[PDB]
């Protein structure tokens, strides 16, 4: 049969890599993440230009790992003025609200060969964190992740 259900013209897809798998488990449970100074700016201004009119989706990998572990959507603007050290290292600032919509892991194997023209041609799995992912290619990349077992 087929499954053409990612195949939508409304939606913004990022890279999310994590030093810490400890932060992963800690964003699953409370539904938040933060990101660099940098990166929340770049996810901040995805989120507040895109007014509802379709998702910002997360796609979360540990660096080292070998595997992305899953998928959130954004689900808030960034409150830049939020309690410190919550995290394992006590390197950010701020908190936005995201709602994890799937959880497993993905080997980098399934992946690699899907390139981001918006980044040299290089896999999606050798992105850097906050990278953006076109949507096409991130339609690619969400239908392997969902199809995968
Ligand atoms: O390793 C990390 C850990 C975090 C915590 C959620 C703040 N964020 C990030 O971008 N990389
Ligand atoms: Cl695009």
């Amino acid at each position: 049969g087929e499954n053409l259900y990612f195949q939508m013209k409304h939606g913004r897809v990022f890279i999310i890599k994590s030093y810490s798998e400890d932060d992963i488990h800690r964003s699953i449970k409370y539904n938040i993440w933060c990101s660099t100074e940098h990166g929340n700016k770049r996810l901040d201004a995805a989120y507040r230009s895109m007014n509802g009119k379709g998702p910002v989706y997360l796609l979360f990998s540990v660096n080292g790992s070998g595997h992305f572990c899953g998928v959130a959507e954004m689900k808030s603007a960034v409150d830049y003025n939020t309690c410190a050290g919550v995290w394992s290292q006590d390197k950010w600032k701020g908190r936005f609200d995201v709602r994890w919509i799937f959880v497993k892991d993905v080997p980098n194997s399934q992946l690699r060969h899907i390139r981001l023209e918006n980044n040299e041609n290089k896999p999606v799995t050798n992105s850097r964190d906050t990278q953006e992912v076109p949507l096409e290619k991130a339609k690619q990349v969400l239908k392997i992740i969902a199809s995968y077992k």
